[PDB]
């Protein structure tokens, strides 16, 4: 009947009832790049191609979770092992993430929004599948489990109940890109990118002063975390990538489970930071995929899980937000002594004037000495990156 591309177009030329002229759909226009989401029946790809103003056609990719179960307890607050390996209770009479200027967007299955230990951090709910952006909280719900695991890495409360979070007063904007089943298309992954920068206003830099992370007069969030990952790599995808970084967003994502020679996508990118998997004993899991930026626990993760419940996960997925969760530290404890954020960085930065420099500097360097392909640059560490960050 009819297939999901996305078509990278010019403008100007473009017009897209001439879409719904072939019989073709508009799914999504993007508001940040050249592109816009239409199905269109197979027979008229070739029109698509032609048409004026269109100058890509690509085909939607999918990607899935990077978490499954691993195989539970008490009813006082237990602080989940990866939480005191990454050093964060420390970091909390500085900050919590409690910032205002600051929120993490976790693009994953949904959120359990009412759960009593991530309730009051959840900040904002949308849901972008199938390419239709809902904020109805039925459709935002997690019917998956993941993403409330994910949330609660990063942000569950520090109170007397459940887990607590690498950063458990920062606010979340939880973006649902995968379905009940963890998988989620190209498509629905790019329109949630764009949403955790539009931000619950919808509009990205509304005082129009070119700030957008950062800026308290914007809702943008300063972290884009992806517990997810694809094979291909599409060049709208990556366009939206690339307006995150330029917007000061820092993208953090899993490098995948497959023990594969790199990671997968979006990790892969150059603007991303890519996260493999450490378990209890400082060992690399052997399903985490190499070549990682940096390396976080990822074996045996405690964390909420629906319906007000906890859950032991493992995978890079679970890496992926104790990365997210020190960042949120490092741009809410910079921000809050000198009122604005720092620079995202680059891949190889190695110094302390941007948030991938200080996350790489001050991580834990374990096996080879540097950089390796099983570690990256080594285990992060929030208490040692908020001490770079503020000296
Ligand atoms: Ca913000
Ligand atoms: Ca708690
Ligand atoms: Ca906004
Ligand atoms: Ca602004
Ligand atoms: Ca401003
Ligand atoms: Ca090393």
């Amino acid at each position: 009947n009819t297939i999901r591309v996305i078509v990278s177009v010019d403008k100007a030329k473009f017009n897209p009832h001439e879409v719904l002229g072939i019989g073709g759909h508009i799914v999504y226009q993007f508001k940040l790049i050249p592109a816009v989401v239409v199905d269109v029946p197979a027979n008229a790809v070739g029109k698509l191609k032609k048409m004026p103003g269109v100058e890509k056609v690509e085909f939607d990719h999918q990607a899935v979770l990077l978490g499954k179960p691993s195989w539970s307890t008490q009813p006082a607050q237990t602080i989940p092992w990866g939480i005191e390996r990454v050093k964060a209770p420390s970091v909390w009479s500085i900050t919590d993430g409690s910032v205002s200027v600051i929120q993490v967007a976790v693009l994953d299955t949904g959120v359990d929004y009412d759960h009593p230990d991530l309730a009051a951090n959840i900040a904002w709910c949308v849901s972008t599948l199938r390419g239709k952006v809902s904020t109805k909280l039925r459709d935002c719900a997690d019917q998956n489990g993941h993403g409330t695991h994910v949330i609660g890495t990063i942000a569950a409360l520090n109170n007397d109940i459940g887990v607590v979070g690498v950063a458990p007063g920062v606010q979340i904007y939880s973006v649902r890109v995968l379905d009940a089943r963890g998988s989620g298309s190209y498509s629905d992954i790019a329109i949630g990118i764009e949403q955790a920068i539009l931000g619950p206003d919808g509009v990205a830099d509304k005082d129009g002063d070119g700030i957008i992370a950062g800026d308290p007069d914007d809702d943008a969030a300063e972290v884009i975390s992806m517990s997810l990952g694809g094979p291909a790599d599409d060049s709208y995808l990556y366009d939206m990538i690339i307006q995150a970084y330029n917007a000061g967003i820092v993208i953090v994502a899993a490098s995948g489970n497959e023990g594969a020679p790199s990671p997968s996508y979006p990790a892969a990118y150059p603007e991303v930071i890519a996260v493999g998997a450490i378990d209890s004993n400082d060992n690399i899991a052997s399903f985490s995929n190499r070549q990682p930026e940096v390396s976080a626990p990822g074996v045996d993760i405690l964390s909420t899980y629906p319906d007000d419940s906890y859950e032991t996960l493992m995978g890079t997925a679970m890496a992926t937000p104790h990365v997210s969760g020190v960042v949120a530290l490092i741009q809410a404890a910079y921000y809050q002594k000198y009122g604005k954020i720092l620079p995202v960085g680059t891949f190889d930065a190695i110094s302390k004037n941007t948030v991938r420099g200080i996350l790489h500097i001050t991580a834990d360097d374990l096996g080879p000495t540097g950089w390796d392909a099983d570690y990256g640059y080594g285990v992060v560490r929030a208490a040692l990156a908020v001490q770079a960050a503020l000296g």
